[PDB]
């Protein structure tokens, strides 16, 4: 069914392979986890949550990655998922062309946030937004995200387990161990939006994380740098809704996927 081709990273997430399948030579991409290395698991029949999770999310379009099928073997479990070509991650990107300018960043921003939107109304909380887990199609400028491996489905009472990556957490995960849902994602993406203006993330240590305070190494607005602050309130409650990020003076007159690939990626 499927032409493997090479390796396009590993990691907590297992390996991800590219490939062709072979009916039609449509581009998809091949992951492969051990059974051993899922600790999380759920039901459609026994599956890792992953699936559940892409399951949830893979009806229609969107910027989440695709799910396009599935195998389950003796000793680990192969998923079949979309691939734009060309595609880079958002951490390479940023690695290769440091900090973002603000039009650019606004864009790629916007469509995160309504990803991440499609997949709270789909009930799943994807719990790692990151760089690294954000494709870039090059050619359309959308962007997609990956790896609800740490995901879960969302709820509206305290999560006290977390496996996604630390210094995108929350203080209250890191002091206390318990967080609710879009508050801990607002918080990522604070991270995130930092991480795309000034090409680096702001904390590196639990004692930062917990402080709280934010420096800008980098010539930012202020409205951009009134959003991050924001997002990254110490008070889970004073962090903004993700409609108040999305009416947010620095969201305005957004530039649509194709223009920012015309503008900034080709
Ligand atoms: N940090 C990026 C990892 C390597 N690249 C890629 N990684 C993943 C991927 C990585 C971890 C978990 C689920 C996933 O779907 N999916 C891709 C789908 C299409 C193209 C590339 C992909
Ligand atoms: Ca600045
Ligand atoms: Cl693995
Ligand atoms: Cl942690």
């Amino acid at each position: 069914q499927y032409q493997v081709g090479p390796l396009l990273g590993s990691g907590g997430f297992g390996s991800v392979y590219s490939g062709i399948r072979v009916s039609d030579n449509l581009p998809v991409a091949i992951k492969h986890v051990e059974k051993d290395r899922i600790s999380d698991w759920g039901e459609l029949t026994r599956v890792p949550m992953e699936v559940v999770l892409l399951k949830k999310v893979s009806s229609g379009f969107s910027g989440v990655i695709r799910l396009l099928d599935w195998f389950e073997r003796p000793d680990s479990f192969v998923l079949i998922l979309e691939r734009p070509e060309p595609v880079q991650d958002l951490f390479d990107f940023i690695t290769e062309r440091g900090a973002l300018q603000e039009e650019l960043a606004r864009s790629f921003f916007w469509q995160v946030l309504e990803a991440v939107r499609h997949c709270h109304n789909c009930g799943v909380l994807h719990r790692d937004i990151k760089d690294e887990n954000i494709l870039i199609d090059l050619n359309r400028g959308e962007l997609k995200l990956i790896d609800f491996g740490s995901g879960a489905l969302l709820k509206d009472t305290v999560y006290t387990d977390f496996d996604g990556t630390r210094v995108y957490s929350p203080p209250e995960w890191i002091r206390y161990h318990r967080y609710h849902g879009r508050s801990a994602a607002v918080w990522s993406l604070g991270i995130l939006l930092y991480d795309m203006v000034c090409g680096d993330i702001p904390f590196e240590h639990d004692e930062e994380i917990i402080r709280g305070q934010v420096f800008f190494r980098q010539r930012v607005s202020s409205e951009c740098q009134h959003l991050i602050r924001w997002c990254l309130a110490l008070r889970p409650s004073d962090r903004p809704t993700f409609e108040e990020i999305q009416n947010h003076p620095w969201m305005q007159d957004v530039l649509l996927p194709q223009e920012t690939a015309e503008i900034h990626l080709h």
